[PDB]
């Protein structure tokens, strides 16, 4: 699966959307016990990913924002709408819906909405299996290469 490169016309979103998902999605990699340290390897309990977005270094700015894009070129690759008529609720529409679940441990935890009293689409149901098998189409083109 390679389908398209994204437009700019989203930008306005992108790094709010940046500042969003990164305050979402970066708590995920403490529940082993994971911390921010110096250097990369995980003998000695450390994962520095564990930065905020714009904290980060470039390459690792973008590493944020990567898991998002994949979430948006194929949904604009895939003919259906997906143009932003329902702004994003956060930063911009002042009707606070993105950030509504957080627990605090020991380690930085920020605010993702694990949302579920809304049904979810008849897409992105079905884009489970796309996503994560575009995961070894990524990894199978460098692969078979």
């Amino acid at each position: 699966t390679s389908q398209i490169v994204l437009p700019p016309h989203l930008e306005r979103i992108r790094e709010r959307l940046a500042e969003n998902i990164h305050e979402l999605w970066v708590m995920n990699k403490i529940e082993l016990g994971w911390q921010y340290g110096p250097v990369r390897d995980d003998n000695k309990r450390q994962h520095p990913c564990l930065v905020e977005f714009c904290k980060l270094p470039e390459q690792e700015r973008n590493y944020n924002l990567q898991m998002s894009l994949e979430t948006l070129k194929t949904l604009l690759a895939l003919g259906c709408h997906v143009g932003i008529a329902d702004e994003h609720a956060e930063e911009k529409v002042k009707k606070m819906k993105l950030p509504k679940n957080y627990q605090l441990t020991s380690g930085y935890k920020p605010a993702p909405m694990d949302l579920s009293f809304i049904k979810l689409t008849p897409s992105q149901e079905a884009m489970v299996d796309k996503l994560a098998e575009n995961a070894h189409n990524v990894w199978a083109r460098d692969r078979i290469r």
